[PDB]
């Protein structure tokens, strides 16, 4: 009760003596994707294992370091690598760092991952806006209510800010970047889908489908975090191979080709929000 | 397990301890709802804390308490409030009080709720007969069987019994209150639903969209129990104002509201089954 | 992470000391198809409760042996009833002896199960080749990879294998034996589906549902095995008579009629791997 904020206070506290502390802005680099670590200028790095309550970043492809720095001229805090439901942790250890992420005075969380393509007109290495999610992982605020944080019941009915989407698309048709936009399907993995869940989450209205980020969204709008997200599609679940395999460096190889591009709309957000 | 038969009977034992005896239908009063234990005459308040192994009720708009009483002239047990997933209760919290009814004779179950409108000609401030749900939540029975109760794989063919369905639209056209029918779909929430996700339910048949009743429902089921079940449409899950929110006091104010008709229903009914 | 490989190192060394070793295919038999053990000659019965680490059979119609002999005149293992998630048991519970299997050598899997009918040209006593599925339960893989049976993120593109399929095709033809081919959809259960629930899942692409079966599937993916999946159709999950009803007996029934044929099956099948 009084243990949980608690350990909120202890990991920001340990945060706010290391980082600038003028971000408001926070990155969450996904899977192919923790690389635009390197666009980020005058680095502070501080690695997951040193921060109070942080998890211990198991999947591959994911570093596990809190960076502080200077993206598109602007204040950032970064999550290299993040946390997965499919590691074993609870939805309380997932999205911990979003909520200390607050307590830091960040209001902006911007949000990449690796996804499967089940719209088939997406082809690998498109990037897609997140217009819209919808989740298959348990929902991260089930438990007693942080009142510290935020309601009982958070509205979720544009989790993905309209003013972000706007200007993500105008800066996108600025940097000659092609865009896809649509909905990213949250499931718990670590299997990849099988053709028939492929063709059931098209179904009902899914255009990309991945293991993250649905559970960060809703803890962050819980507390007013305004969210952008962004997929890279690194396979397509759709017009399937006699012989095809997904494959954990596949997706990353695809998502590393891609970071560049969403690296660049990235930098220019952040400092057009 | 015969410590969970122990709970069982204690709670039933302290309730009988208390109660007059012969109510043969209980009431579950959710969001709107609770405003209906004024019609009920002759109350015998029985706070949760007080029984033994009752979870306590922590969602907002939700008392907590056993109401033993007369409603339209027929003896009722009440609950003034209820458990629900979200709230981070086992499925056996959540469903104990269901159990603990039948042990005290308990043959009906009038389960109310607030609800989200997912097809489009339900509108805020209608009632809706529920015919049929689908769960999303872990189902209740998980775990060994408690054969003191009911079979391993009990059936729901017909979970929401026809005969009190079709007294009730007889009873609404009486009343000359408008009725809708519809199934409903059970989520753990607490965060409310996307437009992606309404649109989901809605594709593939849901009316209405809450937070409960279904794990209620099934133990009801599993234990022989007969269910009526209805929900007031408290907000609108489609069609999308550009600034609209959903919102606790918006949806309890909505129930509240609707109550009277819901209420005047449940008395004929009651008397009637 | 150490720990646990050692568990998988006693179930396996206690079943090699008491198997001669040579079986390269194992078979689940599901409710109502325990009988079929009878096919099996010169068997070794080795009761669940026997081998280190294993769950008890606690569902009515799984009677708990591991047996080995000889079926089709060739060796086989068979687990004689299987674990179910509705049991109570964790994934790892339920999925234990599919990697205990791989540790004794086991190439191929044959899982059949009892499944209720959502295509409506599957009939009761249809024996249904699954072509695919689509995953209900808790994801078995969730938690730390056992690297010592596969990767974080195997894939599930062809679980059920093609060629397997094909000879169980062209072998169903010989014996004059109808089979149906289809999507099994896994849900945990342990109660029966509403009609809304069968509706959902037969829209959405699913042919039967069953409360097994996906999770072993995963499980034995993820090492390597290769699966063949047989359904009984023991009832239809549509055009539900008025006073219909699902039964744990029915259902054993209908499985005990078709044992014969899919045992007939089986016996090919395993001689033509
Ligand atoms: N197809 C896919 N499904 C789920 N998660 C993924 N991550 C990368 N590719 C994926
Ligand atoms: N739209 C909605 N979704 C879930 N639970 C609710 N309770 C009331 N309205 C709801
Ligand atoms: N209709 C049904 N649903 C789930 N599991 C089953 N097993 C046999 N019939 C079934």
């Amino acid at each position: 009760m009084k243990l949980q904020e608690q350990h909120y206070h202890e990991a920001a506290s340990f945060l706010s003596s290391r980082l600038p502390g003028d971000a408001k802005t926070a990155i969450i680099l996904g899977s192919g994707l923790g690389e635009l670590a390197e666009k980020i200028e005058n680095k502070t790095v501080i690695p997951y294992n040193e921060i109070p309550h942080f998890a211990q970043a198991t999947a591959v492809g994911h570093k596990g370091n809190i960076i502080g720095g200077i993206l598109g001229g602007t204040p950032v805090v970064a999550m290299q690598g993040r946390f997965h439901y499919y590691e074993g942790y609870s939805m309380d250890q997932v999205t911990f760092p979003i909520r200390v992420m607050k307590l830091l005075g960040i209001e902006n969380l911007f949000v990449s991952n690796a996804a499967g393509g089940i719209n088939t007109s997406f082809k690998v290495g498109d990037l897609m806006i997140i217009c819209d999610h919808i989740n298959n992982l348990p929902n991260p605020l089930i438990g007693p209510n942080m009142d510290m944080f935020g309601v009982r019941f958070p509205d979720m009915t544009r989790a993905y800010d309209r003013e972000f989407i706007a200007k993500a698309k105008g800066i996108a048709q600025e940097l000659n970047i092609p865009v896809k936009e649509g909905v990213y399907v949250g499931l718990t993995g670590p299997s990849y889908e099988t053709p028939a869940e492929y063709k059931f989450w098209g179904q009902v209205g899914g255009d990309a489908i991945g293991m993250s980020t649905v559970p960060e969204v809703i803890v962050a709008r819980h507390t007013g975090i305004r969210v952008f997200g962004m997929s890279v599609i690194t396979n397509e679940g759709y017009h399937f191979a006699d012989d095809f395999v997904n494959d954990e460096q596949d997706v990353i190889r695809a998502a590393n080709a891609a970071s560049e591009k969403m690296g660049a709309i990235f930098a220019r957000l952040i400092a057009a929000v």
